């Protein structure tokens, strides 16, 4: 319809501290730049074009996000993946089931249970671990491998990653949440992976939203999980499907108390935000978390942003 | 601002009492069922009630401080900000699962170590003297012989309440937020059956744990969480007694049923006798706002 093709672009009118990470369900705790200025990312969750087109394994909502479901035989180590709702995973069409975790360079410590409940007593929860750099980690081929033999009843199991730690192999490897796992194998590459996102250059830098995920690391610091878009943005774009009318959407990060602009950002149609750091050490990490991004105007990709933060 | 609801299929939307996809749309088994959920409560002009969070990120989490050797978790908000006692039933997003024991998994935050499994299992009874979230604290079943600190987590599975004996899980109920000397302030009010041919619609999702029926633990809620987020963001003024919605098949554009969304944040329909109701409908439909209507607007039976 005319209304559909002329629908004005909008973003959710909710402060950042109230929005959610799109790589796992949790409130956003901060904005950062990548420590390495040359960092290329290829996250498979939290990927959505601003006209509402989902990419990779990205779910429309938080409900499928960061869940794992599959069938496993008693005495086996192989979890044969399905979609979160139990329907078959059509492999070769996607890197993994919708919402499947994209945490690379770490051991996964999972909690799962047999579904649906058919018990009248007892604790249903089971702890399993998954290494992602072993030959058995082939979600694109429809399966992942647990570390130990699964001595529990054959059936349909659902759960999630509860905490993460350094990869078991090779020794001395630290967690790196900037990376995704290898979804395929040596004989078969992962098909329909969401594309990489490169640093924009020319004074601009990618902005990442971070939330702490449980687990230790070599720095004795939180495992901060970076993502490109709040999940609420993704849901909003999927619902609205507003046509993209320019090269980039100019956003102002506005202080709700004073109505003053705290920072200028560009939201690119590919579903990521950039800013211009105001010198070395400056960036969006210096901004308070109670601001609201407001859509100002469609702009050219060449439009220059006022630098953000203080050196 | 014109009123709208999200353009997303129901099966893709989330429960507002815990983060999970909606798996069903039902009437209460008891037609006289009164509910008083504290989560999933939002006026349709975007005003949150009870303990309801604006978004899923805050929903169904518990955070607080606990000392090594103690049983008491002194609650904060999910982001770590102080919780004000006597003001509300519990911190925003605090679970509202009544009539069950809670089996939780929690961990000390932020991480400050290079080694070890951080996860701790604790259990909470909600009908005991020590369950006083309105006063800012809850009591674990056992002494917490783990490091002192700031802990965050959630309920992992539920089971029958420990007391009194022979009590089964009833997720239609909420816990007793109050104390021996003080009732909980600012509880979201009860929602009563509408009568006059109409019935409340509930969205259900299964939660882990055993029960006496050896079947799923079904959690009913009044609104999808995404609707709540949408209303909070949009702040569209309520301009009639009820918002008439059509539940539409997106593949064919066929209207599958008429519903009324009331200002208080709940949906009704008219069942076409016994056996009829919204549970007969496919879950891939999208609700669409049609018009503001009066309270006495007669819905076509579903
Ligand atoms: C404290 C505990 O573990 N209670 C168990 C109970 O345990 C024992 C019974 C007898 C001895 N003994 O010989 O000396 C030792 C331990 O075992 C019963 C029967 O299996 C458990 O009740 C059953 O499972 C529950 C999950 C419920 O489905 C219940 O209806 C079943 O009958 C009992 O578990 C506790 O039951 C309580 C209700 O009566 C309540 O639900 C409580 O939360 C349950 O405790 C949890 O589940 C246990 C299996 C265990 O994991 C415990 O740590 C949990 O808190
Ligand atoms: C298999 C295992 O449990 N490995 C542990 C290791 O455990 C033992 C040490 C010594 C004996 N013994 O003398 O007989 C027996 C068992 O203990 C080290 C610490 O000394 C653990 O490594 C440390 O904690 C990890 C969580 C990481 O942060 C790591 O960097 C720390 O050094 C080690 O845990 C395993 O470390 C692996 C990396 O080297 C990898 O991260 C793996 O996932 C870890 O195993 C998990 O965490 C354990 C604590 C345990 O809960 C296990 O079940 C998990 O899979
Ligand atoms: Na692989
Ligand atoms: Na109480």
């Amino acid at each position: 319809t005319i209304e559909q093709k002329t629908r004005a672009f909008t973003v959710p009118n909710i402060p950042l501290q109230t929005l959610s990470n799109s790589r796992f369900p949790s409130l956003i705790q901060g904005m950062i730049l990548s420590p390495d200025a040359s960092q290329v990312v290829q996250f498979q969750n939290g990927r959505c074009l601003i006209d509402g087109q989902l990419l990779g394994t990205t779910p429309a909502t938080s409900g499928q996000l960061f869940r794992v479901r599959g069938k496993i035989n008693q005495g086996a180590r192989t979890l044969n993946l399905t979609e979160v709702d139990g329907k078959p995973f059509m492999a070769f069409d996607s890197p993994a089931p919708v919402g499947f975790p994209d945490f690379g360079k770490c051991d996964w410590h999972m909690r799962i249970s047999k579904t649906p409940n058919n018990t009248s007593s007892g604790d249903p929860m089971r702890s399993v671990s998954v290494q992602t750099n072993v030959q058995g980690f082939v979600p694109h081929l429809g399966s992942i491998q647990f570390d130990e033999v699964f001595n529990h009843p054959t059936g349909d199991y659902i759960g999630t990653i509860e905490w993460i730690s350094n990869p078991s192999t090779p020794p001395g490897t630290d967690i790196n949440l900037w990376e995704i796992p290898d979804y395929g194998s040596s004989l078969s590459q992962a098909a329909n992976l969401a594309p990489p996102v490169f640093p924009p250059g020319f004074g601009e830098a990618l902005v990442y939203f971070v939330s702490a995920f449980p687990g230790p690391n070599n720095r004795s610091a939180p495992n901060d999980v970076p993502c490109l878009l709040p999940q609420e943005y993704i849901t909003h774009f999927v619902s609205e499907q507003a046509p993209t009318m320019g090269d980039a959407a100019l956003l102002h990060y506005v202080d709700p108390d004073t109505n003053r602009n705290l920072g200028e950002f560009k939201l690119y149609p590919g579903g990521y935000l950039t800013c211009v750091p105001n010198g070395v050490g400056a960036g969006p990490q210096q901004l308070p978390l109670n601001g609201v991004f407001l859509f100002v105007s469609w702009v050219s990709r060449f439009y220059q942003l006022k630098p953000v933060g203080t050196a």
